[PDB]
């Protein structure tokens, strides 16, 4: 009521920009925490205030940060307000221009809605989609990208070019690492040509990784690729000189290289969720097991070695568990099943030796059991959901990366959307989405094209 | 002959469709071998073919009059030793015919750990997908 | 209301087969996606239209694909409409013939219902059961 009173008064200035630059709509965007917290009044007041002023002025203004409220509702993690904005069907024929969702024809339950793409597509700088994808501060991006025009834009950009570029890069990396393996296995003409191609492609990967790091658990892959390229160029450098440690620099990249092919498992949905699960598991659960197991190794090994303080007495074979390294190695054999459990003859207390070793086995067993427990407990409703929520997000990031790689003319060729006349004197890019709805019946009064069909 | 015979008994799984319990069991085998296990096997095979060439290249030093000294010599032998090692049949040991035994041991331990976490994740994804799926879809 | 008006008018032809061969009941079968989507009005209109014409003509017609609406609701994955068709207990003594589910005796809570098997059993070609089982689409 007071907002109506303030707006009705003549002296009031709706376009008043505060010290931060934010007008009223920016402020409403900063004050739109969620639905369960607020019960969704900010959306209604946004609608009220923007319909009381039938102009594009408010959504056109930029704050001192350089952002429209549409871009601010994306930079900030405000999803309900953004869903409202990107999907607007205003019934008033006077205020039809302010809408962004238009129904150009509906014959029945079928209806072809026509979304808008002015500051949503990647044509303009710092668009909505770039803002949603290229920030980690939010932790709500799945609710953000499931909104309709963004989701369909990503699918169309995949259907057009990003699939082919992804497969293409996979093929290049495949041939690269296979030539690397042929070299490592057979180590002159073919070898020289393969080494040349490797040195060529590794420089490209190194420059890409360096640019990506300078521009900056999603970026671990770039660091690992950079380590691989560094090792490869070091090995090719040292091969010319008469060093021996070149080969250690080579295989440690090669063995790493195949481990990086897990990256390119992001394409397939099943394999993508599988690889992201590997990443989340190796980050979350396995390191717990490994730290405890390592401290148990370093604790029991010194013990079992100290029990062998009696010298080998002319026979090294009698002295097992002699060096600390040998004892740790035997324990790592023993957890698997490779070792040779046996009563020691060179020790002074074989019973204590056997007891410590059996306790080691049992502790390793229960520790394995508990990592399995905690895994099963945390994964339910986490790896089923969070895996996809991270996978599709990585996919959006990669799609926008490849779109950023292209030149201007291929972007203009693959520029999604069709130009449409939404209202008299307005021509704008739009996206066509066909929908079938059976629950809500009504007379289709608002519509652009009189003849309901594709043309 | 035998390649049919060994296949023939594997086809008797077909006739496990009669019993309800055995029928759901066999269909679960089919769905698992189609969905989850192939993921594990492709990754494990590429790890074999990646680490095997490495461990064989470290043995580029010749056997020097003793083939027994030269373990992991041929690529096939190294892949076979890794397939032994994932189970528990092999003989983990510090190599004497190599130039960098520490790197050999490190690659081999990393292979074991990667195979372990890969097994762990196929188990995870299995438990996650099967609930409300293999109870009903079976 | 408009369906009542169209049916009441004398010139109307309920058995009108379109270019695809489908009459009205075939069309309703093609437009019966699910319950959560539609809220189950197609079943009621099937009942209405078939009771307004007390004959076996409509369910007897075959489209150009060579299928009755019963066979079409099986080839297409339409389950609510098929459950309606295969289980019909009509109370009107005049239109008792159109039913397919009959109760030949009930003394109390016990009741022996009597389903029909004309084009459901495997006696006839391309029956309902063969159509349900022998397609993966």
């Amino acid at each position: 009521e007071i907002v109506q009173l303030l707006m009705e008064h003549e002296q009031t200035d709706i376009t008043s920009r505060d010290s931060r630059g934010n007008n009223i709509l920016h402020a409403l965007v900063t004050v739109a925490e969620d639905f369960k917290t607020q019960n969704d009044f900010v959306k209604r007041m946004y609608d009220m205030i923007l319909l009381r002023s039938g102009n594009w002025e408010l959504e056109t203004t930029r704050n001192n940060d350089g952002l429209t409220p549409l871009q601010l509702a994306a930079k900030m993690g405000k999803a309900e307000i953004l869903k409202y904005i990107l999907s607007r069907e205003i019934k008033e024929k006077r205020l039809r221009s302010l809408s962004r969702k238009f129904t150009d024809w509906a014959y029945g339950p079928v209806s072809s809605s026509l979304y808008d793409l002015t500051n949503v597509d990647t044509t303009t700088d710092n668009s909505v989609l770039e803002i949603t994808v290229y920030n980690t501060n939010i932790d709500n991006r799945h609710e953000m990208l499931t909104l309709e025009p963004l989701h369909t834009l990503l699918h169309m950009k995949w259907k057009k070019f990003a699939k082919h570029m992804f497969f293409l890069s996979f093929c290049f990396y495949f041939f690269y690492n296979i030539t690397l393996t042929l070299v490592s296995y057979y180590r002159g003409w073919l070898q020289l040509l393969g080494r040349m191609f490797v040195l060529i492609w590794a420089m490209c990967i190194s420059v890409k990784e360096g640019i990506a790091i300078f521009l900056l658990s999603d970026a671990w892959f770039h660091f690992v690729f950079f380590i691989q390229a560094v090792l490869v160029i070091l090995s090719v450098f040292l091969y010319l000189f008469a060093y021996k440690e070149y080969l250690a620099c080579l295989v440690l990249a090669m063995a790493l290289g195949w481990a990086n092919m897990l990256y390119y498992t992001r394409g397939f949905q099943s394999m993508g969720m599988y690889s992201v699960m590997i990443q989340k598991v190796i980050l979350h659960d396995v390191l717990k097991f490994l730290f405890v197991y390592i401290v148990f190794l370093l604790g029991f090994g010194v013990a079992l070695a100290s029990l062998i303080e009696k010298c080998p007495k002319d026979n090294k074979d009698c002295s097992s568990y002699g060096s600390f390294s040998d004892a740790v190695l035997e324990l790592f054999k023993l957890t698997i099943g490779l070792g040779d459990l046996n009563i020691q003859q060179n020790s002074k207390y074989p019973i204590l030796f056997l007891f410590l070793l059996i306790t080691y086995v049992i502790l390793t067993f229960v520790l394995l059991l508990n990592m399995l427990i905690a895994l099963m407990g945390e994964t339910v409703e986490n790896v089923s959901k969070e895996s996809e929520r991270i996978w599709r997000l990585q996919r959006a990031r990669t799609i926008l990366e490849f779109e950023k790689m292209l030149p201007e003319w291929l972007r203009s060729r693959f520029r999604m959307g069709e130009l449409c006349k939404v209202a008299e004197d307005d021509f704008r890019l739009c996206l066509r989405i066909n929908e079938v709805k059976w629950t809500e019946w009504k007379t289709h009064v608002s519509f652009l094209n009189e003849d309901p069909g594709p043309v």
